This record gives C-alpha cells, sequence and structure tokens, in this order.
C-alpha cells in the first residue's frame, strides 16, 4: 500500500535488494562498487508510508593510489592515479627498469605490482684477450664500468690484432666483441734486379717490420720505397726496379700531367718507368691538332705513328703543337 518504486540507480553503486516495488517498511542498502568509496559509507533506507524514497547523498568516487608521477631517471606515462587505471614506466639512457614496466591501481587503492626503480647499467671488468694489454681503461663505477664506457687493448710486439681494438658497454651490461692477437711473421723480401733491398738483422721477420728498397742509376722503383709485414703474413707490396727510357725524339712539345711541356727539357735525364706523355698529331682534313698517348715501360716508349718531328731548319712547316685543337 503506497509502495516505493525501484530505487534510482546511482553511479558506481549497487542496491540490495533490487526489486521493482517495495512495501513500506522494507529496507535497501546502497554500496559503492569495489574500487570506489564515498563520504559517509553506505546508505540504508526504509520504504516509508508515503512511497517516496528520501534524498540520496551517495558520493561514489574511485579510489586513488599514491602519487606515482616521478620515476627517478625515467618516465611515467599516466592519465590519472585512480582505481580503474594503469600506468607504465621507462628509463633514461644508461639506466634499466628494475621492476615491472606497468602497474595497476587496484580496488584496495594500491599499486600492483609494486612500482619499479631505474638503475644504472653497469658492465663487469672486461677480460683481457690472450696476448694483449689494456692501453686505456678507467672504471667509472668502482671496480665496474658504466654504459657506453670503453676500453682498448694493444697487442704485444710482433703480434697482429684482428677486429676492432676498442670494446664498449652495451645496454645489456656486457661488452662488445673482443679482439684476437696472434703472432705473424713473413718471409724475407726479394732483392730486385738492378736494385737493392734493406731490412733489419734477425732470423725471422714479424708483423709491421719494415723493409726498404732502392734502384741503380738507370732504373727506378715500380712501387713503394718502404714496405712492411701485413697481418696476413705477406708484405705491403713487393716492388721491382724497371728501366728508364731515353727520350725518343730530339725536340717535341708534349702534354705531361695535363700541362704542355717540352719533352727535351722536362725529361733531360730520361723518362722514368710509367711516365706517360701525349704527342701532338696533325689531322690534315680538318687543319688542326689532336693527341695520342705514349708511355715509358721498362726502357721502351713508342711514339705514335702519326707524330712527325720536323727538322730544326725547316721553319716553314709548323709543328702539330702549334696548330689549333680539333
Ligand atoms: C652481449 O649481450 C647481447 C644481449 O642479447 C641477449 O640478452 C642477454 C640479456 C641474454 O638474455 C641473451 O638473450 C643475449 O645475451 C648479446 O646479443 C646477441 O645478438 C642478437 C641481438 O641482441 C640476439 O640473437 C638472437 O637473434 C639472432 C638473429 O637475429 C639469432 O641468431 C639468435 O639465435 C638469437 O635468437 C641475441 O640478443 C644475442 N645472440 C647471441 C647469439 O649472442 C650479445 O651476443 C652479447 N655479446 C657478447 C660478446 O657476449
Ligand atoms: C696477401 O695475402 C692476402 C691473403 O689472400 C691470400 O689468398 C690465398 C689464396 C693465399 O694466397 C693466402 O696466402 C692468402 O689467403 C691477399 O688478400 C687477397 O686479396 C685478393 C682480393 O680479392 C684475393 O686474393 C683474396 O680475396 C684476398 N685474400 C683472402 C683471404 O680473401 C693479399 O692481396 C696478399 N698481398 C698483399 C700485397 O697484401
Ligand atoms: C674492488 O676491488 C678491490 C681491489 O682493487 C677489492 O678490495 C674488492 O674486490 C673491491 N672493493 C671492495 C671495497 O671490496
Ligand atoms: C672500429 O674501429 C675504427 C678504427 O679504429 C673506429 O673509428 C670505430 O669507431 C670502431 N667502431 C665503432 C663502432 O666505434
Amino acid at each position: 500500500g503506497r509502495t516505493c518504486p525501484k530505487p534510482d540507480d546511482l553511479p558506481f553503486s549497487t542496491v540490495v535488494p533490487l526489486k521493482t516495488f517495495y512495501e513500506p517498511g522494507e529496507e535497501i542498502t546502497y554500496s559503492c562498487k569495489p574500487g570506489y568509496v564515498s563520504r559517509g559509507g553506505m546508505r540504508k533506507f526504509i520504504c516509508p508510508l508515503t512511497g517516496l524514497w528520501p534524498i540520496n547523498t551517495l558520493k561514489c568516487t574511485p579510489r586513488v593510489c599514491p602519487f606515482a608521477g616521478i620515476l627517478e631517471n625515467g618516465a611515467v606515462r599516466y592519465t590519472t592515479f585512480e582505481y580503474p587505471n594503469t600506468i607504465s614506466f621507462s628509463c633514461n639512457t644508461g639506466f634499466y627498469l628494475n621492476g615491472a614496466d606497468s602497474a595497476k591501481c587496484t580496488e584496495e587503492g594500491k599499486w600492483s605490482p609494486e612500482l619499479p626503480v631505474c638503475a644504472p647499467i653497469i658492465c663487469p671488468p672486461p677480460s683481457i684477450p690472450t696476448f694483449a694489454t689494456l692501453r686505456v681503461y678507467k672504471p667509472s663505477a668502482g671496480n665496474n664500468s658504466l654504459y657506453r664506457d670503453t676500453a682498448v687493448f694493444e697487442c704485444l710486439p710482433q703480434h697482429a690484432m684482428f677486429g676492432n681494438d676498442t670494446i664498449t658497454c652495451t645496454t645489456h651490461g656486457n661488452w662488445t666483441k673482443l679482439p684476437e692477437c696472434r703472432e705473424v711473421k713473413c718471409p724475407f723480401p726479394s732483392r730486385p734486379d738492378n736494385g737493392f733491398v734493406n731490412y733489419p738483422a734477425k732470423p725471422t721477420l714479424y708483423y709491421k717490420d719494415k723493409a726498404t728498397f732502392g734502384c741503380h742509376d738507370g732504373y727506378s722503383l715500380d712501387g713503394p720505397e718502404e714496405i712492411e709485414c701485413t697481418k696476413l703474413g705477406n708484405w705491403s707490396a713487393m716492388p721491382s726496379c724497371k728501366a728508364s727510357c731515353k727520350v725518343p725524339v730530339k725536340k717535341a712539345t708534349v702534354v705531361y700531367q695535363g700541362e704542355r711541356v717540352k719533352i727535351q727539357e722536362k725529361f733531360k735525364n730520361g723518362m722514368l718507368h710509367g711516365d706517360k706523355v701525349s704527342f701532338f698529331c696533325k689531322n690534315k682534313e680538318k687543319k688542326c691538332s689532336y693527341t695520342e698517348d705514349a708511355q715509358c715501360i721498362d726502357g721502351t716508349i713508342e711514339v705514335p705513328k702519326c707524330f712527325k718531328e720536323h727538322s730544326s731548319l725547316a721553319f716553314w712547316k709548323t709543328d702539330a703543337s702549334d696548330v689549333k685543337p680539333c
């Protein structure tokens, strides 16, 4: 008689018992859903004779977990520290996340799992490779070293290193690949024909030992004057002495290294092996000049056939050097 209606549904709460109508004298209890609280706690109400439920002061509000916006040496992604939500973590470079990467604020107003910490990445003292020595290494964290620190070895004399010489601290707390130092010796160098070779005094020549070369008065070197033991047991290079050329004409203007020179004065003491010049030849049809090349190879140089060196006396004839380019 003059029943009460179904109670109002209010945010984040439950009503018990939930019926569609109530007799006067029946009781209902409002509770905030788990994870929410409210000033004054529950509300109980009794359906009165009027059939009208009283006013409901229920204030259902999500719990809040402790402030968690500051992760020393790292970064929290968050919207709000309220009951439904989760937050996630990362760390600045040189640091790792010691703990879980995300946390959740639970019904009990607690973070689970517990908030993490960023710790500095460190690598243990590095092992020294066989036949090596630490040239530079200073640990920045007691006996250990921090991220991106480096150390480098050098081998002992007569030993050749394979792979980069420095190692650095990875983000995973280990070091990069280590060098290998082996012993390497090469054979003796060959003395060159018409030349000499000098190298130090000992039964066996090892890595980065240096031998130097020379040539007699009419010959010059084919390669570098100095050579050394490479890491693979042979030599930098193995040069020979080749024969210079006599200048093949009496008077002619040629291109040596992009500039016109007079071959008789530029090579007054001979053309060296490998010296290349370009002679001037006359296209008759087009009344002009063009150039063909000639190179001194082991005492032999071959002037192009088209070339005609005019007599000193015959002044009328004009050298291809003086005729306009084609
Ligand atoms: C220095 O540490 C690196 C860290 O990677 C790993 O993480 C450690 C914490 C440990 O848990 C273990 O997983 C490794 O040590 C080493 O990295 C190597 O290189 C790859 C990339 O990091 C990787 O490998 C995987 O993938 C490749 C092909 O893509 C596969 O060939 C291999 O089977 C793996 O699935 C892996 O991280 C690791 N692999 C190997 C073979 O080492 C790194 O080796 C190490 N350096 C030294 C000198 O110790
Ligand atoms: C010095 O020796 C290296 C090593 O190559 C050699 O080749 C083997 C067949 C044998 O001769 C061994 O003594 C060495 O293993 C030479 O490096 C080589 O260079 C060319 C380039 O392609 C070729 O022969 C090989 O690919 C290279 N070697 C390897 C192992 O791949 C080098 O040229 C030699 N000479 C000098 C002056 O360094
Ligand atoms: C770091 O190394 C030292 C030796 O230099 C040694 O006493 C110990 O292993 C480390 N330091 C301390 C205080 O234990
Ligand atoms: C490898 O060695 C070279 C020459 O020693 C050096 O410049 C380079 O930095 C090394 N590699 C890396 C990744 O540092």
